């Protein structure tokens, strides 16, 4: 199972580890993806999934788009995890570098609740402009279900540890 992990509460966990190796040596039952709406995987925790999985995420979530539309901000979809999870929850966080509404976040943390165990990036961190430590203090006051989260950058997991209340 999961370990190295830092237990920051009764259900939040936190460790210095690059999501993509995380996923394929624990295999979990589900990996989150920091989705956009159009589930475009070109950058951050997105573009590096996919590239994990030889594009086979892109493939399904454009067919998956051409289904059902965009995602909102706030919501998920449930597809293969491919390589790296049984499966994959795509969450939406609010994009702060597109003038999204930061309450937005709460309700992106809320998908998480529907699975037993998830291994997680923070929601809305890196490339989406949000503060870290406040997308940690929404996971940890919003998530109930056990949640792995991993942060790439080892400067930003110290900070985030020292600084968690
Ligand atoms: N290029 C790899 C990468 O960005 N991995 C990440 N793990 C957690 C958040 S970002």
């Amino acid at each position: 199972s999961f370990s190295g992990y830092l237990k920051l509460t009764d259900n939040v966990y936190i460790k210095n580890a690059d999501i993509v190796e995380e996923a394929k040596k624990v295999k979990p039952t589900v990996v989150v993806n920091a989705a956009n709406v159009y589930l475009k995987h070109g950058g951050g925790v997105a573009g590096a999934l996919n590239k994990a999985t030889n594009n086979a995420m892109q493939v399904e979530s454009d067919d998956y788009i051409a289904t059902n539309g965009p995602l909102k901000v706030g919501g998920s979809c449930v597809l293969s995890g491919h390589n790296l999870a049984k499966h994959c929850l795509h969450v939406v966080g609010p994009n702060v570098n597109k003038g999204e509404d930061i309450q937005l976040l709460k309700s992106a943390y809320e998908n998480f609740n529907q699975h037993e165990v998830l291994l997680a990036p923070l929601l809305s961190a890196g490339i989406f402009g949000a503060d870290p430590i406040h997308s940690l203090r929404v996971c940890v006051d919003t998530v109930r279900t056990n949640v792995y989260l991993a942060v790439f950058d080892k400067n930003l997991y110290d900070k985030l540890v020292s600084s968690f209340l």
